[PDB]
């Protein structure tokens, strides 16, 4: 049966990964990386959730499965965050949540849903996005299709091309948003320009599918979910992925979540049957621990606190070494202009540097990107970044 | 696109414990639990998981992303438990393992796999089985076919039947087999008859699926495993999806394995890259809590002789409540023969019962079933064993 199947493509990240760690030279910077890591290069398990899992060990008596769609006071608190506490979806019960295996086992659901459910058949995604969502979606037999995001000129969002672009949609496609600290590129739409999509999004007939991985990480909670909110404002119905992996801390512990909004109760309700349906044919019912330790801490003041300022901690250093790379590439003879690195958000953005800028930067001097020119700013400390930034000015 | 879904089918087990709990009498016993439960009728955290719990709290410094297959030591660990310790098939690493999502996540990754890189188009799966089966092999867009297995006159394993409806079975088609504990009739083969079963779809071409979701509830966790061991001694190929859910009463936490077998070493890297690649696209990367907990206990002496013999206490009490259950009745005029309980091994049993007899049970004693007449053997307690057989004499 498996004589003849073919490897899977290397796999990137991991081929990053091992060819970093075997790396001998002093010396060696890896920007390839996924996560946040602290100024000691650290990513540890925040002290929130330490607390909270302190709490669960010495208070859970059971681990009886949860229902299909996970802890209620998770999806309470996941629809707070998302909508804003007194919304009208909220209060009006025109969403559902279903706890997930993290950002991606969302949009798996969300993927299985509409394929089974719908008339959908194609998403439109952003060139660039993350390399897992045309996987994803074709896994659900899925067609993906891009729109134009980004002007590698100006390193900012190319609008016209993207209105432009998706005038190829047709009504009843999916069109895929990143809600804030779009991946791999940091820029993101300004609230008028959300506004804007809304409005376009609601003429042409397109089924909005926010994916939501970094809420907290651009300027806040609240102003992270303003495009969002924009277009919740505007929709009938709409489905958001969105993941704790990052605000938390708590990647592997697979902490996210599907929410499903429609027109009433009624129609979310019925239509949430089959996303719960979705569900149970893949893994029955989601992780406990990981969501379990984000209900705590969100339904709790005093964590909440905490927490919330562990974030901020988190978004601040981000922040700080976008400045710190910029003042030091200009410092260390760069000589062009890098500016548009303070104004990007979250931990990623694109370089500028070729694909063979970067084979040099890690053959010659063991520092890691992407082949793309992306680059985690996480990654960045005070200690490496000017080693860090001679390397770079020396293959411009 | 949502206006027009039709909702998915209720879903009973839901709709069961939903009444059982509206119910206000007494009096009422809920048999068509999924879980097990002790005399007290608790489902608690066990001993062995709690004590790991605390030495993971104590010891994690990150939440950083396991690799897409999980904990190195979960999938060695699940290994030995599978093949055995000095198995060939680990000498020889023939055998890759994922980590994932609870048996049902290994089931689906197993489907996804199978649909996407092979020329497999259908799984036969015994009648009956656990209704989920369908589902999620459905879901993979494979056909699900029934093969004979209970005879409804002696109570036993119809061996005669089964072998002529897998004669419609194709060289290529999956044969699923639950390794012990077979739900929802605690029927299993016996060794001689596994043996015959493993030269039959040797020469017959099926590559053979199992799903083990309950080792250890039949005999012991070495003897519940020699009907998968005779099919590993004779076959090339084979896929384990197996389970931690019950066994160490980790249900919510989303603990199983994904285990793919090939000829060599060469083959088994080479179609296991697919396996991980199916994974990426589902839920990126498996949760760890409940596996970190599991590899922590196998891997270490005090607490692996711990979770043991908890496993063996959650075996014998099952045993016990057979025993007791066949006693009672006898005592309280049943009048007829229920010894097949005795012989069958599991929570799991069919007892016989009508669907009418059942909703009876229900309706006028407060006595819970699934609609089969399939009992959790493990809702029977030393105190409700009384009323429990009066009740069911009554309506015979
Ligand atoms: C845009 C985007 N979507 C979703 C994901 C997947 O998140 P998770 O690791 O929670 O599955 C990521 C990675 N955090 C991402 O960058
Ligand atoms: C035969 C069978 N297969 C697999 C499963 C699913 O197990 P899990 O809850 O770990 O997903 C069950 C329920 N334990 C089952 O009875
Ligand atoms: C978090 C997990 O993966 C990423 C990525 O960009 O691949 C972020
Ligand atoms: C464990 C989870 O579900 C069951 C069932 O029979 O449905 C057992």
């Amino acid at each position: 049966m498996f004589e003849n199947i073919t490897a899977a493509p290397a796999d990137p990240i991991l081929g990053l990964a091992d060819l970093f760690r075997a790396d001998e030279r002093p010396g060696k910077i890896n920007l390839g990386i996924g996560v946040y890591k602290d100024e000691t290069g650290k990513t540890p398990v925040l002290t929130s959730v330490k607390k909270a899992e302190q709490y669960l060990l010495e208070n859970e008596t059971t681990k009886n499965y949860l229902g299909i769609d996970g802890i209620p006071e998770f999806g309470r608190c996941t629809q707070e965050l998302l909508f804003g506490k007194g919304s009208a979806l909220i209060n009006d019960k025109r969403a559902r949540t279903a706890q997930t295996p993290g950002g991606t086992g969302a949009l798996r659901v969300a993927a299985d849903f509409l394929a089974k459910n719908t008339s959908v058949k194609r998403v439109w995604v952003s060139n660039p996005s993350w390399p897992n969502h045309k996987s994803v979606f074709n896994s659900a037999g899925l067609e993906v299709r891009e729109y134009a995001y980004y002007d590698a000129e100006n390193h900012t969002l190319d609008f016209d091309a993207l209105i432009n672009s998706l005038n190829e949609a047709q009504a009843g496609d999916v069109v895929l948003f990143h809600g804030c600290c779009h991946n791999p590129t940091g820029i993101d739409p300004t609230l008028e320009q959300w506004q804007t999509l809304a409005q376009l999004s609601v003429e042409k007939g397109w089924l909005p599918l926010f994916d939501f991985a970094y809420q907290g990480f651009a300027r806040g909670l609240e102003e992270d979910a303003e495009g969002l909110r924009a277009f919740a404002a505007m929709h009938k119905e709409l489905i958001v992925a969105s993941s704790y992996s990052k605000n938390f801390g708590l990647y592997n512990e697979r902490v996210g979540a599907c929410t499903l909004v429609a027109a009433d109760s009624e129609t979310v309700d019925r239509a949430f049957s089959q996303m719960k349906a979705a569900i149970r044919a893949n893994y029955s019912n989601p992780p406990a621990h990981g969501a379990s330790v984000v209900a705590t801490i969100l339904s709790n003041d005093a964590l909440r606190a905490i927490w919330e300022q562990e974030l901020t901690d988190m978004r601040q250093r981000i922040q700080r070494m976008r400045q710190l790379f910029v003042n030091t590439l200009q410092e260390k003879g760069a000589n062009r202009d890098f500016s548009f690195i303070i104004k990007q958000n979250g931990m990623f953005s694109f370089s500028g540097l070729t694909k063979e800028q970067v084979l040099r930067l890690r053959e010659e001097f063991g520092v890691y990107a992407v082949a793309s020119g992306r680059v985690n700013v996480a990654g960045m400390t005070p200690d490496n970044m000017a080693p860090l930034c001679e390397a770079i000015v020396a293959v411009l």
